[PDB]
């Protein structure tokens, strides 16, 4: 399949990132490879689980399968939900830990945009 590499910040805006262009009815897998950054340097998210939070336009949460918490990297495979809106999509990554039998966000990235083409 295809991969899309971008660097996402928790402190700074994510409007300057590389343009991610996904395909709506793709036969093969499509993934967003993200470098988590805090003040322009990698963010350790050891003991935390990343979540793909797609925003509803005028919300969809999915657990990210592959990640290197130490190097601050993650690989999210675009779901059918993430590819549904043909056009400009807005999403963010939330890092959570389990306590009380439910996930609790310790911190998150700032919103970024990706384009689903057809």
């Amino acid at each position: 399949m295809t991969e899309h590499f971008i660097t996402l910040s928790t402190t700074e805006p994510n409007n300057n990132i590389g343009i991610v262009k996904l395909r709506h009815a793709d036969v093969n897998s499509q993934a967003i490879v993200a470098q988590i950054v805090e003040n322009g340097q990698p963010k350790n998210f050891e003991g935390l689980q990343p979540f793909f939070c797609l925003m509803a336009q005028e919300v969809s949460e999915e657990s990210v399968v592959s990640f290197d918490a130490k190097n601050g990297t993650l690989k999210y495979v675009a779901s059918d939900n993430a590819l549904q809106f043909v056009g400009r999509n807005e999403a963010y990554f939330s890092f959570r830990k389990q306590e009380g039998g439910r996930w609790i966000e310790q911190f998150s990235t700032r919103t970024f945009h990706y384009i689903v083409e057809k």
